[PDB]
């Protein structure tokens, strides 16, 4: 329920981070909703069409501070 520890990132809507993407390339990403009940968001790519918004675990290790 609650999100876990993890320095650099903040478990807010419009937080910013960077998450691994289909080319398994580092990706500037932001937080677009938090499902607290199952520990997962919803994480938007910049720039890209919403349709590729994808729901990732919290603990995720495809996801990581936006240096």
């Amino acid at each position: 329920h609650m999100p876990p520890n993890r320095p650099g990132i903040t478990f807010e809507i419009g937080a910013r981070l960077e998450a691994l993407d289909y080319l398994q390339k580092w990706y500037p990403s932001r937080i677009e909703k938090i499902d607290y009940e199952e520990g997962k968001m919803l994480v938007h790519f910049e720039r890209w069409s919403h349709r590729y918004d994808e729901w990732i675990y919290w603990d995720s290790n495809r996801l990581r501070p936006l240096e």
